[PDB]
């Protein structure tokens, strides 16, 4: 896998963000995770976490996996990095997302994210509290 540039257009919620990629606006859905909806418990906190992380970054990058690059709703499916830290991983380390939606062929960072979830669950953080 490889990182490609993008710039933020707008934070949406815990696991969706609007980015400019190859010069075109796209909504990205973070691979391999699930944040609560804004209306559910920990939703606001996930949205805020992601928002802060993407808005404060000097450098946003997109990393597609090996499979499908857009989902059935036209959202890009990627690992998104903010100054080299994976937002997908950071949410999970924080107990603000679960590992979820693990489809064969776009699952490169599964075990990385599961390891983070195990540690969050042991700290009993947020979702795991
Ligand atoms: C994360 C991800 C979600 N999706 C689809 C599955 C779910 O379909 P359904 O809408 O039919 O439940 C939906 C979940 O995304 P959200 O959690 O953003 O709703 O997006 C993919 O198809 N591929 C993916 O990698
Ligand atoms: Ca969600």
């Amino acid at each position: 896998l490889h990182k490609e540039p993008a710039t933020l257009i707008k934070a949406i919620d815990g696991d969706t963000v609007k980015l400019m990629y190859k010069g075109q606006p796209m909504t990205f859905r973070l691979l391999l995770v699930d944040t609560p909806e804004f209306n559910e418990k920990y939703g606001p906190e996930a949205s805020a976490f992601t928002k802060k992380m993407v808005e404060n970054a000097k450098k946003i990058e997109v990393e597609f996996d090996k499979g499908q690059r857009t989902d059935k709703y036209g959202r890009g499916l990627a690992y998104i990095y903010a100054d080299g830290k994976m937002v997908n991983e950071a949410l999970v380390e924080q107990g603000l997302a679960k590992v979820a939606y693990v489809y064969k062929g776009n699952n490169t960072h599964e075990q990385l994210l599961r390891k983070a979830e195990a540690q969050a669950k042991k700290e009993k953080l947020n979702i795991w509290s």
